[PDB]
């Protein structure tokens, strides 16, 4: 029908300017499965709550890869290469046609640079005969994302990833009947999940392997399908090894149309979730400066820019949903007015989506920890369920969402 397009700094609707204000629910699609693994009165719930609160857009897992361990999706998508499953996908189906009756839209990301849908480590522990180690285990974060950087390197993770690529770009809606290059509903076809160029130690030529690969892999899109838009998934500077150089080589590519970034201020030990009063100051200084950087390097290339990702934890880190969320909402209300002023002043900031809407999902193990069968939530598996997540009863934080997702409509 008529897709969502890019115009200089802004994404553009029929004629009209389109802004992104969005939420992340990794879980949509499964959610939409026909089988015991969905919970389609649910989806159908969730999706009307969101679009009351103003919510147009989701960005959503498109494919899991098979993982034995205790941090990941169960049960996933690619069970072993090439073997996919077909009632799970029927999940997508479902999800883009209860999208297309709301008027919202989706951008599908189809890997993950971390373990929770198995991702990049899974397709190299399946090539090198080698069961993924859960980072959430070993504390082994450095030799995680260097195994997990290995992925661009490998010709047969290539070749697994592009086939991937097209089985999922060259489906049909078994619903609708909608091929997917016509639908749409579809805003965005992403690269990955937050892909990196690797730890903290990734050489010069490990940077460019990385741009070589988001080239590479957009321009592969695009001869599947010209039309939809096709971004990165990164997180930005952070996700590029603090270098703002990867980060504007990797996206300077016409095949690339806007421009990705994530903001997770307590990840980055500039927010204690612990000590909120002592160290909020100085990590919404840091996060403005954060905001500014990727505005100047969107002004830069001449793309617009979605603030992807972005989320604070529960006061003093509480995963219960009793709990309160002033600083979340606080900081949620500084992001949006920073946000809306760029947007008045002409800059290209596009939007956002905030990480994570957990809506009706509920969780009633002690440990706070997901389990096979356990309601889908914001959270992702390897996360607590509550650490993150926006609940239907979180009342100050909706209301804050509903205000500015009015706002920052034209
Ligand atoms: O993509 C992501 N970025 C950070 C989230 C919060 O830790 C995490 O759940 C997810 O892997």
């Amino acid at each position: 029908e008529h897709f969502v397009r890019v115009n200089g700094g802004h994404f553009e609707l029929q004629g009209k300017p389109y802004v992104i204000t969005g939420v992340n629910m990794w879980y949509a699609a499964y959610l939409g499965a026909p089988n015991e693994v969905g919970d389609r009165d649910r989806l159908a719930k969730e999706l009307d709550n969101l679009k009351a609160i103003g919510v147009n857009n989701l960005r959503v897992l498109a494919v899991s890869e098979k993982s034995e361990i205790n941090s990941a999706v169960k049960p996933a998508v690619t069970n072993g290469f090439g073997n996919y499953d077909e009632t799970l996908l029927q999940g997508l189906d479902y999800l883009l046609v209860e999208l297309a009756k709301r008027d919202m839209t989706v951008v599908l990301y189809f890997n993950n640079f971390w373990q929770w849908s198995g991702g990049m480590t899974q397709y190299m522990a399946w090539i090198e005969g080698e069961p993924v180690q859960d980072p959430n285990v070993t504390n082994e974060w450095e030799a995680f994302m260097a195994k997990s950087a290995s992925f661009y390197r490998s010709e047969k993770a290539q070749q697994e990833y592009r086939k991937t690529l097209e089985k999922i770009i060259t489906r049909v809606n078994s619903i609708n009947g909608k091929a997917y290059v016509d639908d749409a509903t579809i805003m965005s076809w992403q690269l990955a999940n937050e892909p990196r160029p690797g730890n903290s130690q990734t050489t010069a030529e490990e940077k460019q392997i990385y741009i070589d690969w988001v080239h590479a892999a957009a321009a592969y899109i695009k001869t599947l399908d010209a039309h939809h838009l096709v971004s990165s998934g990164s997180e930005g500077e952070m996700g590029s090894v603090n270098d703002m150089q990867v980060f504007i080589d990797a996206h300077a590519t016409p095949d690339i149309d806007y421009l990705t970034y994530h903001m997770w201020i307590r990840n980055w030990s500039w927010f204690d979730k612990t000590k909120p009063a002592e160290t909020w100051p100085s990590a919404w200084e840091k996060a403005q400066n954060y905001m500014r950087a990727h505005i100047d390097v969107a002004k830069q290339l001449n793309k617009p820019l979605v603030l992807e990702e972005f989320g604070l934890d529960r006061d003093m880190g509480s995963y219960a949903m009793d709990s309160t969320t002033e600083y979340r909402d606080n900081y949620f209300r500084g992001v949006f007015e920073l946000m809306l002023a760029s947007l008045e002043q002409g800059e290209p900031s596009a939007g956002y989506n905030i990480w994570a809407w957990n809506g009706y999902g509920r969780t009633t193990r002690a440990n706070y920890w997901w389990q096979e069968g356990d309601d889908f939530m914001g959270d992702p598996p390897q996360e607590e369920q509550g650490m993150y997540g926006v609940f239907d009863t979180d009342t100050s934080t909706i209301a804050i969402m509903k205000e500015f997702n009015a706002r920052f409509q034209p």
